[PDB]
């Protein structure tokens, strides 16, 4: 049994020469040399079995990533676990090793307009596929966008993903939410469970703005402060957009606020390409019904040098704890010897 920081990282003999990368959700991540396909790979250890939510998130992601096949979505190459349910305490998921991620790049590197355009293209191309499978990612953020040494981008972490369900999107005001605060669309705080595709477009809009300045556009410090930040830039919603919020608590909150004018994108981002700011505006629309969709975003003039719908594939088909361990066991069976 291999050890790393005095903890079992039980992946051999196929995977050897381990290095600590970091700490993920529910366990440790390492690189390792794959002795079959002669390359280093990423391996993440997952120890979810005592809890409903770790099991749920682990299973959702395994099911999604095994069904998906797309250049801009991280795949699962292998899954390592014990041969019996009784002996299975951990699962190791083996994935392409990626040099970096957009979070690390944004903290250390200025991005040329050409890199921003390419990164955005790849994000939307992966998102087109996800959405075509009727799946919502629901936690798009720079740390979930992996990049290799040649700037190929892959979307990862499908632990919070859901099948879209627009007919049950509605909820009350200030309803709790799980996904990462700075990338939450305004409607989450007002009247939305985050069950429509427009939730992911908001996040991508936030990511684009962050690529333009290396700083998050809406860095809220707590639940309702997130809405403070959004309205600070977009300004007060129009009567028409306010009329779409039927719930009185949410409507009246918005009516209580002093008038705020829109901050022009070209003043917030003076060196940005004007076409990038037109697309940013359309992704960061307050009203989710008026927000641009993924396939429209791909067709935007900013992305004209890459847009090719014939090369932007879609999915072939749409999509207690004891039973969840059995379901994770069954779902990983295809990777066992025989
Ligand atoms: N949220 C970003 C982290 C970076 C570390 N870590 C990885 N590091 C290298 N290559 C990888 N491939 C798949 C995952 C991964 C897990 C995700």
């Amino acid at each position: 049994p291999e050890m790393v920081r005095g903890q079992v990282f039980d992946v051999g003999p196929r995977y050897t020469n381990l290095s600590y990368i970091g700490e993920g959700a529910y366990g440790m991540v390492c690189s390792a040399y794959d002795n079959v396909n002669k390359v280093r790979v990423a391996i993440k250890k997952i120890s979810p079995f005592e809890h409903q939510t770790y099991c749920q998130r682990t299973l959702r992601e395994i099911k999604i990533l095994l069904r998906f096949r797309h250049e801009n979505i991280i795949g699962i190459n292998d899954i390592i676990r014990a041969p019996t349910i009784e002996q299975m305490k951990d699962v190791y998921i083996v994935q392409d090793l990626m040099e970096t991620d957009l979070y690390k790049l944004l903290k250390t590197q200025h991005l040329s307009n050409d890199h921003i355009c390419y990164f955005l293209y790849q994000i939307l191309r992966g998102l087109k596929y996800i959405h075509s499978a009727n799946v919502l990612h629901r936690d798009l953020k720079p740390s979930n966008l992996l990049l290799n040494t040649t700037c190929d981008l892959k979307i990862c972490d499908f632990g919070l993903a859901r099948v879209a369900d627009p007919d049950h999107d509605h909820t009350g005001f200030l309803t709790e939410y799980v996904a990462t605060r700075w990338y939450r669309a305004p409607e989450i705080m007002l009247n939305s469970k985050g069950y429509t595709k427009s939730i992911d477009i908001w996040s991508v809009g936030c990511i684009l703005a962050e690529m333009l300045s290396n700083r998050p556009i809406f860095p809220g410090k707590h639940y309702l402060d997130q809405l403070n930040h959004i309205l600070g830039i977009l300004g007060s919603p129009s009567q028409e957009d306010l009329n779409c919020i039927i719930n009185l608590k949410a409507r009246n909150y918005l009516l209580s606020l002093p008038h705020k004018n829109k901050v022009p994108w070209n003043r917030l981002f003076p060196n940005a390409d004007s076409k990038a700011l037109d697309l940013l505006d359309k992704m960061l629309t307050f009203n989710p019904h008026k927000r641009i969709e993924v396939e429209q975003a791909l067709a935007h003039p900013y992305l004209e040098q890459y847009y090719d719908p014939s090369d932007e594939p879609i999915a072939e088909a749409p999509f207690p704890k004891e039973k969840l361990k059995e379901l994770i066991f069954e779902e990983t069976a295809r990777f066992q010897p025989g």
